[PDB]
């Protein structure tokens, strides 16, 4: 709980320190990275990712609505090129869908996305879309904190995707330099923290939400059916 | 998948028959009227509940400034004085609270409340935002669908809640009878039916926080960390 505002180094070394909370330590991920994933784990975690993965542009588009700064916007449409492409990311998750046995129509459809990881991932929109954009703009810092197995994997794909992810050209860092000059008060910095708190709480119930429906055996509905029953609709755009 | 519009008596039935998926159905909700629920379970359950209770007469707000028809607003303006009292349903939850040994600055604080919660409850906020207002109202029919045990459970709170919570007067059938006028072609209906299963997810995922949180010992970051971690504001609001 900062007191006296922190210097800017000071500050990111704070802001940095939230990466201990990043989603790597999730029992979830931890298995996946482990090889102790089920096949219905690692389909079920791509097709639940890439809902995340294509409101990105959507985020980021909301963050350049509210940004009457030219410079700004300058750098931040390059978020957008990277995952609409013109290939771009989302056709990158696309190839990693293939290469686990999921087709295109089933990513693209958004079907298999739980209701958890849809409200999680929502509501970073819905920050962007209402939030001062340099709250939204430092937000993304979180990148920052960034199979075989699986033999049943298709090599050809997988490689397709890890490559495309690889000629990103977006800033990552733009969000953490956007932090250190904006937030140059003890207010503005411990809300920061808190934006940033926010942030790792979307990842950590993404993954919540596939460990009761892919690990525990407790989708939403398991009681009453074994059909796949919630809402499969981005109600407000679509 | 209506394929021919429905007729109104035949759309009621349909829309009822989503009560299938309420969360009366949820083991969580079946252990704690059972009495089979811990003590951590159900203090939980009243912390997070309460924050979709402080967040309905937001909710209603948002329906209202998005409704220029004046009866309209002079029903569902009702729903406001019933939570916000002048007691109201906030406070006779916070009374709840009190009788399962929760302060009012507990509840009031939020502080409790777990992001998987506040992401599916902010759902609810963001789509009465967002829809035209006839679906947001709509929104509103399951509530149509709706201890001793635990001795150390305050008599005289409890009464209260429940008391206090049976003097409300707002008209629960509104939203189907709307739904029931507006939803008179087939395109509509199917948009009603899965709109309806939307805020079903919003109460079941609800729930699937609070288990994973009180009942599997699996809350946030619990592999990083034994203290309560996740953000605890209202960003956008407060
Ligand atoms: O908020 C944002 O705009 C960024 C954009 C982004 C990505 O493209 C990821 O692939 C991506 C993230 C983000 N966040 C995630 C993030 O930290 O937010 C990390 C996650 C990963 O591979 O672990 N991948
Ligand atoms: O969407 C809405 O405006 C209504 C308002 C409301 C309440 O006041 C509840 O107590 C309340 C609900 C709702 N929904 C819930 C709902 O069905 O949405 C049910 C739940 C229960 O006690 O089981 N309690």
């Amino acid at each position: 709980l900062i007191t006296d505002t922190l210097s800017p180094q000071a500050f990111e070394e704070a802001l940095r320190a939230k990466g201990d909370f990043y989603h790597i330590h999730h029992p979830y991920h931890i298995a996946m990275h482990n090889g102790n994933a089920t096949r219905e784990q690692i389909q079920g975690w791509v097709a639940n990712r890439f809902y995340y993965q294509t409101t990105i542009p959507l985020k980021d588009a909301a963050i350049m609505a509210n940004c009457p700064d030219a410079q700004t916007r300058r750098k931040w449409v390059q978020r957008i090129l990277d995952h609409d492409g013109s290939d771009g990311g989302i056709e990158a998750w696309l190839r990693l869908g293939e290469a686990v046995g999921l087709s295109r129509d089933d990513l693209l459809s958004e079907r298999h996305v739980l209701p958890g990881v849809r409200f999680a991932v929502d509501a970073y929109l819905n920050f962007a879309r209402r939030a001062c954009w340099q709250e939204a703009a430092c937000s993304s810092l979180t990148e920052l904190f960034a199979p075989q197995h699986y033999p049943w994997i298709k090599e050809e794909g997988y490689f397709s995707f890890r490559s495309s992810l690889s000629q990103a050209n977006r800033d990552v860092e733009h969000g953490l330099a956007l932090a250190k000059a904006y937030c140059d008060s003890a207010e503005k910095q411990n809300r920061m923290l808190e934006i940033l708190q926010f942030k790792l709480d979307i990842l950590w119930s993404m993954l919540d939400a596939m460990t009761m429906a892919y690990a525990l055996q407790r989708p939403p509905y398991h009681t009453v059916t074994d059909k796949a029953a919630w809402h499969t609709t981005r109600l407000v755009l679509e």
